[PDB]
């Protein structure tokens, strides 16, 4: 009787809360009460099972059960086709309205009114925007929402106090959500294996005082875990890692030294501390790499006789040594080894082939360091907005096919990179760096999948997932492209651009650039300037005009006549 055993575990609050989030991540479109009568129900029949396990249809699976309750062409078929096909339908961009936020007062009222309705209400909006939202962290984020709202609505400023909870809270899952859709990517469009492999270079470098075998069982587990949230197995998901949590911490002392903290703090808590812990310290007494995977005269036999085993040894001796290397960098080491194992093994003397493998790792570990160094530089003089900028022009001209909401939210997510890991001493950078890159290369990745224009992202993105930002950067501007033309209906200027917040602004000044780019891929960014200087000098013109919608109406059309004949 599987509803019941996740109910029991689980415990109502939290079961009520995750099949609400695996139903407003499947129907994403259907509204807020559609979602709650569905959660009343499942929860309904749930107490029916954790009072009697012997009653009829109690029994039935998960996958089963939740599927029905959606049919009260997906529901015409039956599982294991009727899954697939749910998940197959979940949308990484859904045309839902713009989330607005209401006045302090008014969102005060609201929990006061009905604390439960506000939360299922956050995690109903949240989860059908974010269909791959890590579950058992989204009850995390209701908890310090809940939080938020219980300190800051009965303070004196109401505002200034939850305001910036809410700000810091909308960054943080928007960061959540793009991290584990990145784990579900490497999952589905990858593999188990690749996967495994991720979290095997990651929790060596966090977990640098633990054996292979212990960082083995983890990794067993938490590829469990998550493939279990992403095929929508919520209630399971939660469970498992609940069931990682406990382990972790009764085990400490064969794991990490980091510990001690998130194993005596609550089970929400618990889970998110663990999930990004610091690094151990690095073991004392560290064999060379050489020893084992060089010089040793077992190294083809090991790869022979144990290739995953031997090639698993390896990027874990790698990571548990290198915390200040991306996971993207060890992977494409570990590849790079076992690439280089497969050729000399063949050859008749491979100890001579294989001599100077850590001299073919040399550039692949140099370029994320040249890179990082120079868009750091270029993030100390422009400050993040007009380095967004860059890079929009940069990606704008490799793959001009992709629409323009999809390149701004990409280039501004990619500018990020110079506040989030800028900031770090010079050697901390690289993992910042590139494995968040990958989050952000993954999203332009999930976001093109579901309408395929640029057959060059399309490359980069199924290619590979560890190669992806060497792939982008390789790219040099589209030649093939036919650029696009300028229109009365192209850009659209009315009063209401005068009194835009901050965030807007930029985003309509960072919208008009990708469709210059877009104009002139070979534009110079002193053409791109000198176009974009008479469109601002246009709204200033207008926004302090007399009439407003005359002058952007008739200077609109002067406008684009001369940013057309010149640049
Ligand atoms: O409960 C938890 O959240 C918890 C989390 C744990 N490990 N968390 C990890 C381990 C690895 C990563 S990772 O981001 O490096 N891994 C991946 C995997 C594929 C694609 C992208 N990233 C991220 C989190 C380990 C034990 C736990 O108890
Ligand atoms: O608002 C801005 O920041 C602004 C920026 C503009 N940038 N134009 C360009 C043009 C070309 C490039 S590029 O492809 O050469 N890439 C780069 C990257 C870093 C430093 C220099 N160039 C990068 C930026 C052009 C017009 C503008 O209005
Ligand atoms: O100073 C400014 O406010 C400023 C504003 C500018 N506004 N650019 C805009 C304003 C509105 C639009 S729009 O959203 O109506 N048009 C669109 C939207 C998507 C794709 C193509 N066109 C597109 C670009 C451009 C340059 C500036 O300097």
């Amino acid at each position: 009787s599987e509803v019941a055993h996740r109910f029991k575990d689980l415990g109502e609050e939290n079961f009520k809360a995750l099949v609400l989030i695996a139903f407003a991540q499947y129907l994403q479109q259907c509204p807020f009460e559609d979602h709650v009568k569905l959660v009343n129900e499942v929860t309904e029949f749930a107490k029916t099972c954790v009072a009697d396990e012997s009653a009829e249809n109690c029994d039935k699976s998960l996958h089963t059960l939740f599927g029905d309750k959606l049919c009260t062409d997906c529901c015409a078929k039956q599982e294991p086709e009727r899954n697939e096909c749910f998940l197959q339908h979940k949308d990484d961009n859904p045309n839902l309205p713009r989330l607005v936020r209401p006045e302090v007062d008014v969102m005060c009222t609201a929990f006061h009114d009905n604390e439960e309705t506000f939360l299922k209400k956050y995690l109903y909006e949240i989860a059908r925007r974010h269909p791959y939202f890590y579950a058992p962290e989204l009850l995390f984020f209701a908890k310090r929402y809940k939080a938020a709202f219980t300190e800051c609505c009965q303070a004196a400023d109401k505002a200034a106090c939850l305001l910036p909870k809410l700000d810091e809270l909308r960054d943080e899952g928007k960061a959540s959500s793009a991290k584990q859709r990145l784990k579900c990517a490497s999952l589905q469009k990858f593999g188990e294996r690749a996967f495994k492999a991720w979290a095997v270079a990651r929790l060596s470098q966090r977990f640098p005082k633990a054996e292979f075998a212990e960082v083995s069982k983890l990794v067993t587990d938490l590829t469990k875990v998550h493939t279990e949230c992403c095929h929508g197995d919520l209630l399971e998901c939660a469970d498992d890692r609940a069931d990682l949590a406990k382990y972790i911490c009764e085990n400490q002392d064969s794991i990490s030294s980091k510990l001690k903290e998130c194993c005596e703090k609550p089970l929400l808590e618990k889970s998110h501390c663990i999930a990004e812990v610091e690094n151990d310290e690095m073991p004392a007494d560290l064999p060379s790499l050489a020893a084992d995977f060089v010089e040793s005269k077992d190294v083809c036999k090991n790869y022979a006789e144990a290739k995953d085993v031997f090639l698993g040894m390896f990027l874990y001796e790698y990571a548990r040594r290198h915390p200040d290397y991306s996971v993207v960098l060890l992977l494409r080491l570990a590849k790079t080894y076992e690439t280089t194992l497969e050729k000399c093994c063949a050859a008749a003397d491979p100890h001579e082939c294989y001599a100077k493998v850590f001299d073919e790792f040399k550039p692949l570990v140099e370029e994320p360091q040249n890179l990082i160094k120079q868009n750091c530089e270029l993030f100390e003089q422009l400050g993040e907005y007009k380095f967004q900028n860059a890079l929009l022009v940069r990606y704008t001209k490799k793959v001009p096919q992709v629409s323009t909401p999809t390149l701004v939210e990409v280039s501004r997510n990619l500018g990020k990179v110079g506040s989030k890991c800028c900031k770090h001493p010079e050697a901390k950078r690289m993992p910042c760096a590139e494995d968040y890159l990958s989050v952000v290369l993954n999203q332009l990745c999930v976001l093109h999948e579901k309408t395929p224009v640029s057959d060059r992202v399309t490359k980069c993105c199924t290619e590979s997932l560890v190669n992806r930002r060497p792939c982008f950067s390789a790219l040099e501007v589209d030649e093939t492209y036919v650029p696009k033309e300028f229109n009365a209906e192209t850009f659209t200027f009315h009063a209401d651009i005068c009194t835009l917040s901050e965030k807007e602004r930029q985003i309509k000044k960072q919208t008009a650039l990708v469709e210059l780019v877009k104009h002139k891929p070979k534009a110079t960014k002193e053409q791109l300037k000198a176009v974009m200087d008479d469109f601002a000098a246009f709204v200033e013109k207008c926004c302090k005009a007399d009439d407003k919608e005359t002058c952007f109406a008739e200077e609109g059309k002067k406008l684009v006549a001369a940013s057309q004949a010149a640049l």
